[PDB]
């Protein structure tokens, strides 16, 4: 029951967002946003630098001083303030939906109905966290009385990914929010024009000006600009391995900011021969195939038993032969394009790696239409673990089947790896998800499911995967410097 | 690895224990205590009565007062002086468990492994709890600082049963000690030799008098005092459902102190067919027999699907014909007597209450030597949920085995009872493990286990089993006021 | 910013309450409210007794059935039905105010500004827990993983007094409904008709029928009944210590449920010499006459240090006289009615007493009105702690001035009293504000402030004031049931 | 009640520990290690560089492979094993205590009464957190059962300082041990001795071979080696800002190790016009001069309103000139030497900074002696901002005296800093501290004291003086993995 979306949605917000105002650049450069359904671009946006960062970071620190409007505000009046920034969302869900789908290619059937009720969830669930984060009386030795106070870290820097636009926004947003800090956010050039439309919603909300700043701009020039300011005392990112070392060293170069990281993976999927077939292919081909295969957490290596590999196979095949690929728009489109040009040819670059390397091609492999970036559902069978699909992450809706014969071996080769963000077990034995759940590196282990995620539940990787956790109350952590106040009295009694 | 025992250990301590000091009675009356393997009187022990309870309330009122060394004493040291009071008890470990089973009856090779293991666990988790229970830091609307101190309750009746003497014993002094209570104990008639010895060891430990009080006697004279005396804070019992009244209809008709209650259950054990057979045999036999039936949480309700049922049973009553009864010092002994007379006639009513009512005896149902209260090991087949021994807890050596279809038909025949105890699962399936456990209307619920005690989690009841919670850090929630502190401040920041 | 009241609002829910539909009583019985600025008569309304306890218990055993709609209901979408009842009530506040007003006589500018904010503010606050109050995963020792779940207590009886009766409900259902309770209340026969209409504003916000039930009716027939119900499995009361004996004798002799109280006070408010005098005359001035004194933690002893005490004394007296009695309607009336006869009778029966007892009529001590239940504010000088208004709860507008010279001498004066709800110190000097802090034996206290509550921060009663506590997180904890799942594994590892 | 010591104690472990084992360099190079209060050597270490990390890792890798013995041991157990650590370090207290004053230079006394009792206050208390640091049920929406274990982090790198060797480790060893990791740990060059005494008492505690690894060498060789290590999981560096820099850096290049730093400090103590003028002076003193100005929390500025600042200044001079410099195992010594050379010549530099920029010297200036590496007492008045004296870190026996005026104006100076580690306020006004509290950028605030540490409560810095924290609870969340496991159950219930 998803309303019909305007497939032409019009854009209204396009520019640098500091103190509820909108600017251009210094610079004046503008850089265009793409629909990857068409190829076509869709509006100029307003390319920030390392001096618009500059400007906003003032009007964060501004708005976090002592005294402020932001730092007086009673903590439920926070939880009102997300409550209300939800319910704008929701006032314009069908338009945030059309405008996400235009923007980066997913099916507006998603859009609406998974990405924006977890948007509405998320903020929801950090609202209610803004009055009930405690911190603690501490029975210390000798005549004193000792405490905690949580205090909000500070001016937070948030960089934050095409993949899930809004979603992200939302996980950044609700605990820094809830905690009273102040954030700069730097968007994604895939992806900037949804982020940007929520600032509209947070000036109406009635958040503070300074509050919430967003620099659309370009990673090396905004992005970098943000690690390493020597007045952003957190940076959050979320994006590649390779980008989150960037990070964390032009973290420590500048002023010691702390730091967080979701970062990539080459999640294990592991079908035990017990499992119920068909509920396990289904979610298998889901696993890997959800968003363009465009997921961070992605089922990218399906390990499947020796004495059900071939049927599982088979069955995967023939549903990864039925996924439609198309208009976005369409509601039988299940397969939308992948973001942009770049991704585009990387993942064929990975199709042609896997050919070439000897992974068995059963469906797919090639361009699924002459316009926009839409790449066929495609399957690799009797992968290896040494092969280059095996080992790097695809980030697209390519599908890769090992086989393997032991739960003492699956263990070993799901865990040879430098990524452990996710990974998931698909069995009827208890003993068996007992033994592997625990077993398994990974920040997330799912039991008979797939991209299972709650505001509730946190989420973050082993390894290099990342480092911290968002969600839950876990990710209020690190939005939260903490205080130790221990005053000398006349004489302590229990 | 267990030291061959002393099987007439002396008795060192007979009296009431008040400011570390010992007395006789106020009336001088002394009781017998029996030795139920044997029917013959151990001792004489002090009849302590309500002018001795008075005594020791006023003597922990003492040491409860603001200013005194207890209520000064560092959080810090309150769990220094529970890990002496446990080194002491490991020290006496063997003389301990031999004592314990003198008086109550149990395997002196349990006593040993189990009870004293679980005594020494029991105070060293609790001894870590002093300096941890954290109040809380609270994000008040408008210009205030609001926090929570968690204060002891003050004086606790405990009011401790004859089953597991030094583990209760342990059960209630960790929790209480650890919080900086004070408190005044009531050991059972039956079994209080053990816990008089434990109050000499609270004394070498180094505890202020008036800590720890000890009052032997019987139920309608010291327990009764304790529970409706006016200047108790809080009163523990564990017991049966029918004095649990007795206590809390006293706790109100006094001065409203707080009540926690520990009662009894006609706990479910449910086999499923996919269980493993032999380690469910093995377990249901654990679960009713272990400490000669006499445990509130005994799996006395076993429920068997009925496509195994023939062989459960067959197996089942094998394994109860070949248990051996005797002398709970012989090291071959794994059933020991019932702990008095009382209950030995009263299991003997209920096992022909069981024949009377068509139940199917497979085995025992009589009297197993002519001195002690020994009781063969029994097990009924065929029972019906409407039969008086499968509703009333029996508290022997007395097994009973129903028969079921469906996992929805035996979620709905567990739960109906006023008791809710624990339970068990016992299955290889992860479906049924998870939907039993979330069903079964039961304080604790064991899958694939049963018995499994840690001072980690805890332990309490459903329904009329009890309330409030035994172990782990909700264990503490019981032993502890809570103050609010709300200061007004110049002004409020986040 | 107040918007005009309504005074004479319709009446729409006058009956029973029982899956969203609208019942008279079984014996078609009614009962008058009256209105206590009048002494005339509102409406009737229907008189629930045994047998309509009965139906309303009945409906919330089966809307609490596992698989229920409520039960399912994810833990989340309970926080969307409390927050959407906040909205509803938010929208009626006017109207509900100014019913308020009508049938219990607080100020119409009190109910609107105060009442209201605190019940939105309440519903608001728990439907932030829903979705947080986690269990635990818990490091036992063996071979096992063992977890806890938070589960609902189950049908809950709640019985709310007649003095903050909007309030009062907020803080009962916001807890038990956050933590997936059903709730079967009971209403005061004084004060039953706003409860009566967010009844209405509960179905119309989308709550499954059963889920919450009124009965309205008297204490000795519906009262008795819920708390001596065989199927009720917690109990909830807030009103007088004696009747909260009666409950807790009702609960011991019926199922054991669980019981907590919120009972009297005799709450000392401590000024010392270095105290901002004005600030501590208008503090202690609204302390003691807030809601017609009709508080239970009402600063009923005020111990004013000899140094200021002539010039204390002097200033209360003056506020005291210019206190406006008269129409709660009308703006500048700061005192409305007692809420019947039988407390405005008990009331001159203590001034009465307060005169012949020597202690010293300062203004006041007679009735302001020939209508209604209205009260001369009314001040006693130099009193005693043995004289009966130093000792009883006199619930009306009668302020005690006590004299004291010592820290040392007013700790032990202050907590020389059966009762402990709460207590408050007015000092400048930081030593002296933690020494009294920490040596008043109260549930609450407030330091230079007086009457600050807020959702986050727990109330509740030291000794005979009552057990458990409301609000905070605390207020989760008696309508939670605490379920340990220990389930055997292959291979415990950290 | 000290026991004298050993002025000359034999030195038995001067090697590399791995595996419960003792080894050379792989080099076999050694460096001396001094006594600074004679310029003498002691003896000869063992100089770890990278291959002896290396083979460090290795084995602290296996040791923590899943079904090791250290992962396999009951978390309870661990506790046991710290307890155990806690009563071998109390058996050898006064031999340790001896050692660390040779080593160290902190006088005997101090080394015996203060950081050898803190030593095992802090192992103590993280013995009791080893089985208590639970994690999560969470009400996911769904058909779900979603959970969280805490896991170890795995491999901890640890480099630990030489103000506070001992006692440095014991708050490293902790944490890290409570919570199930292993440990490669490497020891400041000027004071190696202490800690490879410690891992003797490791390996006779009976912890697994591989458990904690001590490396002792230099910096830019051991040290760097860890940070940059691809198979260490996480890093603890205490230190120098600086070095801080060089360790976050390091972690970004290689694996993205997390990392927690503890470093440097110009903490304010800011004395109030209404402050107990004594009490002040006398911790003042203690603030700045304890452990011979070594320490990172030292305050250094010393904020003294304007119309005490004489008599202050005065007595403070005073207090210095008092102050007993000399041998720290005569028990008359307040004052032993600083570490070594390079530190004494160091703070030789800020003194002849101070007087050339302008601050008033008034007592101290120079060398005390030249035998060993002491210093005068050193006492500057007339203090400003922006003084090299006023911004950077001494480490040595040199006090500032601030003048201030208002309190608005002390906060905006005290808060001017890159530096946030601690600060301290002495006034007896509840409001004025209550103010400053909140409004100081500093880890931990005393109020009326100074260096109160308790290991319940955390302590770590804000701004550029570190992240993350140390002791209390707080301490273990650097040393746990989060996992979350998302289960699909057949339905879910509240
Ligand atoms: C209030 C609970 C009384 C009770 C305890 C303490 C108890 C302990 C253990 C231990 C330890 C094993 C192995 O089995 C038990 C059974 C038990 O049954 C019981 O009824
Ligand atoms: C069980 C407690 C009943 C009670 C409430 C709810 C109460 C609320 C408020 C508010 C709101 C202000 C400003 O003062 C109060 C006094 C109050 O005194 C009371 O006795
Ligand atoms: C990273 C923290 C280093 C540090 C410690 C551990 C420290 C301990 C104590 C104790 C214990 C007293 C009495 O004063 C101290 C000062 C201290 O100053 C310090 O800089
Ligand atoms: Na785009
Ligand atoms: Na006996
Ligand atoms: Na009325
Ligand atoms: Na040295």
């Amino acid at each position: 029951a998803v309303p019909a979306p305007n497939q032409q949605p019009e854009v209204f917000c396009n520019q640098i967002f500091i103190n509820n105002e909108w600017h251009d650049a210094v610079s004046r450069k503008t850089f265009p946003t793409v629909n990857p359904s068409t190829g076509e671009v869709i509006c100029q946006v307003a390319e920030g630098d390392k001096e618009d960062v500059d400007k906003a970071v003032k009007a964060a620190r501004a708005a976090f001083q002592l005294g402020s409007p932001w730092r007086r505000m009673d903590a439920s009046h926070r939880g009102r303030l997300l409550n209300r920034l939800a319910d704008l969302i929701e006032r314009d869900r069908t338009y945030l939906a059309a405008l996400e789908t235009l923007d980066n290619g997913k099916p507006y059937v998603i859009s609406y109905l998974v990405d924006l009720d977890m948007v509405l969830k998320c903020l929801r669930y950090y609202a209610g966290w803004a009055d009930k984060y405690h911190g603690k009386t501490i029975p210390i030795d000798g005549d004193f009385f000792s405490y905690t106070r949580h205090e909000p870290v500070g001016v937070c820097g948030q960089i934050i990914p095409w993949n899930f636009p809004l979603l992200m926004q939302a996980w950044k947003l609700g605990p820094a929010l809830a905690t009273g800090n102040v954030v700069v956010m730097k968007v994604a050039e895939q992806t900037p024009l949804t982020a940007l439309y929520v600032a509209n919603l947070i000036k109406e909300a009635g958040f503070p000006p300074g509050v919430v700043n967003i620099v659309p701009g370009f990673g090396p020039t905004a992005g970098a600009a943000i690690a390493s300011h020597e007045d952003v005392d957190k940076v959050a990112f979320t994006g590649s391995t390779e980008i989150g070392r960037v990070i964390q060293v032009a973290a420590g170069s500048s002023n010691l900011k702390r730091v967080t990281l979701e970062l990539g993976g080459k999640s294990p999927n592991i079908i035990m021969s017990d499992a119920d077939m068909d509920w396990a292919v289904e979610q298998a081909h889901f696993a890997l195939f959800f968003n363009q295969g465009q997921c961070c957490c992605a089922g990218s290596r399906t390990f499947v038993q020796e004495d059900i590999y071939d049927e599982f196979v088979e069955r995967s095949v023939a549903r990864a032969k039925s996924r439609v690929v198309g208009n976005p728009f369409d509601s039988k489109t299940e397969q939308g394009p992948q973001v942009d040009e770049t991704q585009f040819k990387k993942i064929l670059g990975y199709i042609n790696t896997g050919k070439q390397e000897g992974a068995k091609l059963l469906c797919g492999g090639g361009i699924a239409a002459d316009r926009g970036y839409f790449i066929q559902p495609t399957v690799f069978g009797d992968v290896q673990d040494g092969m280059t699909i095996a080992k790097e992450e695809i980030f697209g809706p390519v599908m890769q089947i090992l086989k393997f014969k032991t739960i003492e071996e699956v263990v070993g080769r799901a865990n040879n790896s430098t990524y452990g963000l996710a990974a998931a077990v698909f069995t009827k034995d208890l003993d068996k998800a007992n033994y592997l759940s625990q077993a398994l590196q990974a920040g997330t282990v799912w039991v008979n499911c797939y991209d299972v995620f709650g505001a509730q539940s946190p989420f973050g990787g082993y390894k290099m995967s990342g480092s911290g956790r968002e969600l839950g109350e876990y990710g209020l952590q690190a939005y939260t410097e903490v205080k130790t106040v221990t005053v000398k009295v006349p004489q302590k009694n229990s």
